[PDB]
């Protein structure tokens, strides 16, 4: 909508107070004009119909319980754009300051969130497995990351392709998260996932195998569920850039670490210059270590540690 730029206040899904960017127009709306062409974030109103209102609120104060997943989703979103903006010289999801539409309170207790061609949606969770998932910004960063994918490499949601296009979401959320710094981590998920149980997640980048994902391609998923297992065999990929940015021994195979912010370069390089919609594991690896090539020189430590990654990961 047309109005005057604002900033309100509130509490996000996990307690936390911070500062959102508003929009006035006799409410005040949770419309970032700070951003790009915008971001914005709607009610989904517990039904399934998108995107739902534009959040709209009569003080600029957002403390409500219901106003919790607003709060985290627009200022989350705010964050992502940040990220891609200052490290990847990238303008919103399709590089051109496209909006940011969000949708909270999607459903009733809906265990998911996801992209649909054209927001991210979020559910509230049933309080027992999840809660309001855009409580985490790994799961924000997660979403719009799939509009990047789209956008860009276009990876087909299906067996490998899909399991990259997966992994490149968590690896992204993860590094979204280590660039807000709130006790990053390399799980995924963990700050809205089963609030009952401490120290757990959804997804584990460092070790997939904590939560029944393989973590070498001998051990991949090749039966039809979940898209041919793009939320399992995305272990593999995980795994590997685990590896180049923090190192290891993985199974005999030793990788030197050569740090979060390369591993981002390499990876944001090969999705929007090599991957396409169909590529595999195996292609996924000569697009990395072309892409470190190009970035660092083939006779680079970087190629190096990338190499020895998808070796340690079984990927040839
Ligand atoms: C880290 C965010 C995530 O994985 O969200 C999903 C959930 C919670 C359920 C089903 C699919 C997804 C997804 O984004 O792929
Ligand atoms: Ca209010
Ligand atoms: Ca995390
Ligand atoms: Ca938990
Ligand atoms: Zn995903």
């Amino acid at each position: 909508i047309t109005g005057t730029s604002t900033v309100g206040v509130g509490r996000g899904v996990l307690g936390d107070q911070k500062n959102i960017n508003t929009t006035y127009s006799t409410y005040y709306y949770l419309q970032d004009n700070t951003r790009g062409d915008g971001i914005f974030t709607y009610d989904a109103k517990y039904r399934t119909t998108l995107p739902g209102s534009l959040w709209a609120d009569a003080d600029n104060q957002f403390f409500a319980s219901y106003d919790a997943p607003a709060v985290d989703a627009h200022y989350y979103a705010g964050v992502t754009y940040d990220y891609y903006k200052n490290v990847h010289n990238r303008l919103s999801y399709d590089g051109n300051n496209a909006a940011i539409r969000s949708s909270v309170h999607y459903s009733q207790g809906y265990n998911n969130a996801f992209w649909n061609g054209s927001e991210m949606v979020y559910g509230d969770g049933d309080g027992q497995t999840f809660i309001p998932l855009s409580g985490g910004i790994d799961v924000v960063a997660h979403e719009l990351t799939h509009a990047v994918t789209d956008y860009t490499a276009g990876l087909i949601y299906q067996n490998e392709s899909g399991a990259i296009n997966e992994a490149i979401s968590d690896i992204f959320g993860t590094l979204v998260e280590f660039y807000a710094n709130k006790n990053p981590d390399w799980e995924i998920g963990e700050d809205v996932y089963t609030p009952g149980i401490s120290g757990d997640s959804l997804r584990s980048m460092s070790d997939p195998a904590k939560y029944g994902d393989p973590d070498h391609y001998s051990k991949r998923y090749t039966g039809t569920q979940d898209n041919g297992g793009v939320h399992i065999n995305s272990g593999i990929i995980n795994k590997a850039a685990y590896l180049i940015s923090q190192g290891g021994t993985h199974y005999g195979v030793s990788v030197v670490g050569i740090g979060r912010d390369k591993l981002g370069k390499i990876f944001y390089r090969a999705l929007t210059q090599y991957l396409t919609p169909t590529s595999n594991f195996s292609q996924l690896r000569a697009a990395a270590v072309q892409s470190a090539t190009d970035l660092y020189g083939s006779t680079s430590q970087e190629v190096a540690s990338v190499k020895q990654a998808f070796d340690a990961v079984g990927v040839k």
